């Protein structure tokens, strides 16, 4: 499917009032707004900041998304934000996200995204390049 | 059935000249709070009854895109009703031309406003969908 | 400089918990949003709506923008927003906007905005069309 | 003086092509909460104090865009020290050429947790700047 593991990839984000609602906790729409950054953070470690990958004309579009809230998380918690790779498609990418309080490691989200690779310019379906399914697991190309 | 009627502006646009794909998570919430006031429960009848609605699950699928200044049509369905919980079914789409633009489910867990513990949802709530 | 009066345009807008922040009142940024919404829904109004901007190589920019708050407006709160132009000058003009509560009248934010008309496809500054110009204290042309 | 750094990201970004102008405001206040944590001050202690800071006026003026995946730095200098009041002095810079990107000024009041009346700023903050 798509083998995972090693130091395992955590993002740290801070929360801000912007991200909170009435309720005093964050808005849960916004986890889906840091899981996005982490898997372009997650990218830009694996060799695939965005200059690279306008460069090789590659987009990723998210097909559907999905979460599911556990716990809650306050003004200036900070945050961990994992990004692996679930499973690996020809054309599309399955990402497993976690969203953890980093005080105390409890969960506060879990997402999940089927997300795919298309030309940049056209918009039409392409296949995951060689060198990025490599990256997925360890990335010496 | 129901439809709320939306206007996209600047602010839910992205790079790609489109609405952002988390944004269309903010129209079937905004969807849900009008069906439940025009159903007889706006915001201060929750609070005088010391009822939250808090999301516990949430699925978007995408379909096709919107753009700056296309106006939206969502549905808010009720597709059960549990002790203390509720799963919507909404659908997003273009008012111009009915093209489905994205479908949503979510579990909504109603909780007590003062501590944030389950409870469950009223008679007359659950009687305003039945 | 440009004069305002008649049925003065104000926009309906409804709060909800995407506005709001951990305070319990709408955060102070979104009022920019509301007065933006307000002015897009103005030039509609009287003729402009995106399909006519485009149409004419017409795109306007935000110079410089500020905001006074003085009440504040919670969940489920409607606001009542004006768009009103303050000052007509040749290739930009200056709104002055007011965010009110619908129940009882009470002024929640002011805002002031310089904004620039610039050409759609090269950004470059140009004249406010006539007929723009006439629009903004009454319009058959 | 200090400066915040941070990452712009689809979500900041609009049809343009370029950071959403709003969005700059928001730069400008997380630059304001890291100033504040770095003199002894983050929200922890600011709740233990009972305090709690309001924006009472906001000004930017704009000067150049960033784009998508741009680093910025943000100032975020104390210009007044009233009685009940603070005014900020900021600028967003893109990190790459430090051309300066946006100007904002804030008058930012300092409140009861409780009752959101306003009160004096505390004698160690207001040492804190000096
Ligand atoms: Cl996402
Ligand atoms: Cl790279
Ligand atoms: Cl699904
Ligand atoms: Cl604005
Ligand atoms: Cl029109
Ligand atoms: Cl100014």
């Amino acid at each position: 499917r798509a083998q995972h593991g090693g130091k395992p990839f955590q993002q740290r984000f801070r929360v801000y009032y912007e991200d909170t609602d009435a309720g005093g906790i964050v808005y849960y729409v916004n986890y889906l707004k840091f899981m996005e950054r982490a898997r372009t953070e997650r990218l830009r470690a694996l060799g695939f900041a965005q200059s690279q990958l306008v460069g090789d004309n590659l987009l990723f579009v998210v097909h559907s998304a999905e979460a599911r809230y556990h716990a809650p998380a306050k003004l200036d918690d900070e945050l961990l934000v994992s990004a692996e790779v679930e499973e690996l498609n020809r054309a599309s990418l399955k990402f497993r996200q976690q969203v953890r309080r980093a005080s105390d490691s409890v969960l506060l989200c879990e997402g999940r995204f089927l997300v795919a690779c298309v030309r940049a310019d056209t918009l039409k379906p392409r296949a995951i390049p060689e060198t990025l399914r490599a990256a997925f697991a360890g990335s010496p190309d």
